[PDB]
């Protein structure tokens, strides 16, 4: 289901993900939409770990969540991975989160620095869905 730039932005709020961690609703959008496009079904298999990543921000189930057939599968958020299978991200972005909550935060992946850098990202969240 991938809406608008402005949609995802209300779903995001509503969740508690606006000001988290220090990731606001436009850090995520700027990467989310970039490796996906607010779809939370973006989902792709690997050709260096053969593992299949589920969530709008690809989240894989070799460390975040236990689908079954990842080995080693540590699954931090402790769910199963249909919650990011779907548009509703109640439990999904929850997963996601973890993956920001360490020391590194949304620049996990290079496409952060060669999107927005972490820039005046506060327009996408003027007024969008708070």
């Amino acid at each position: 289901k991938v809406f608008e730039r402005c949609e995802l932005a209300r779903t995001l709020k509503r969740l508690g993900m606006d000001g988290y961690r220090g990731i606001s609703l436009a850090n995520w959008m700027c990467l989310a939409k970039w490796e996906s496009g607010y779809n939370t079904r973006a989902t792709n298999y690997n050709a260096g770990d053969r593992s299949t990543d589920y969530g709008i921000f690809q989240i894989n189930s070799r460390y975040w969540c236990n689908d079954g057939k990842t080995p080693g599968a540590v699954n931090a958020c402790h769910l199963s991975c249909s919650a990011l299978l779907q548009d509703n991200i109640a439990d999904a972005v929850a997963c996601a989160k973890r993956v920001v909550r360490d020391p590194q935060g949304i620049r996990a992946w290079v496409a952060w620095r060669n999107r927005c850098q972490n820039r005046d990202v506060r327009q996408y969240v003027q007024g969008c869905g708070v």
